[PDB]
């Protein structure tokens, strides 16, 4: 018995697959603007937070105050800009695998037996599975951003920083 | 590997147990004004269909013309008319378990290799799966009707007849 394999198909079937496919193209429109007036570009992959506590706020400043959201990116999802000492370091479009939020629930749901070691066993499962489902996914096109709580906004511009590495030599 | 088994968890977490506390205060006050209008009573107990096929129409009438929507329950959710010859023979808070939709779209996205015979042993699995849950949980509230394709209507109507049995003689 493992939610953690219907939640990941579920997150993928219901969101990640209708979201991936036009998301390049969103981002790319913004950049022009983005490009024209900050001499700069908006990151062009879905970064998806996976605290393995599952803990997912309201706010992602709440998680860490060097990220802070900067503006919708339309047709929504919502760009965030990464701080370092005060000044801008990146920006991503970043966001919460939420389906953890119902690993959350069952932990604190009594009649479900669900311990805060299952809770964790199933989160690092769902990261697990939905890896292996983007793998084989019509791509390129989001990173998960997996970690045990240490600065989450370094930890995001640790991938931004590779991305655009990335971009530029191959 | 069973996709039903989260499937299930997340409908209950994230959507059955949120409306279900309510339900039965919010069709009390709805039946005040349906008595007084029409002289009976809108059932209590929210039915959700299972069709093990996975398919869930946008319409309801697409299923069986004698299922006709018939107005909203405020604060929302659906009630249908379910007709018999041309005339009411009930009434009831009907919508289809929209998690067996994702089941659909697994078996139609190829790289799952998730055949049609693997939807219908999960969506079977997913009823029995959701039973158990709803069995332990803080009821009498909601009503699971799974088949197999006979008539719909007839079918809820089967249960809408034996629930107000229940309700006169205990
Ligand atoms: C249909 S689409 O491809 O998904 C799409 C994607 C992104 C955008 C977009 O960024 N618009 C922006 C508008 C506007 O729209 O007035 O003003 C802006 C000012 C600054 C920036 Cl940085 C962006 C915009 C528009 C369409
Ligand atoms: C806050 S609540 O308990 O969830 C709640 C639940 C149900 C209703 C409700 O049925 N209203 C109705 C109103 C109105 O509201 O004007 O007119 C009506 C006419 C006919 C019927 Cl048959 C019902 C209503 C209202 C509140």
């Amino acid at each position: 018995f493992n939610v953690a394999h219907g939640l990941a198909w579920s997150y993928y079937i219901g969101y990640l697959r209708l979201i991936l496919p036009e998301l390049q193209a969103r981002i790319r429109t913004y950049n022009q603007h983005y490009n024209n007036l900050l001499r700069g570009a908006v990151s062009q992959r879905l970064y998806i937070l996976l605290p393995l506590d599952c803990g997912v706020p309201d706010n992602l400043s709440m998680a860490d105050p060097n990220i802070r959201f900067l503006d919708k990116l339309p047709q929504s999802n919502s760009i965030y800009e990464l701080l370092e000492n005060g000044q801008r370091a990146g920006t991503c479009v970043l966001e919460y695998a939420t389906p953890l939020q119902t690993l959350f629930a069952m932990s604190q749901y009594s009649q479900a037996g669900f311990s805060r070691e299952d809770r964790l066993e199933q989160a690092k499962l769902f990261c697990r599975t939905l890896e292996d489902i983007l793998a084989d996914a019509p791509q390129n096109n989001c990173r998960l951003i997996a970690y045990q709580e240490f600065s989450l906004s370094q930890e995001v511009l640790h991938h931004l920083r590779q991305e655009e590495k990335e971009e530029v030599t191959v």
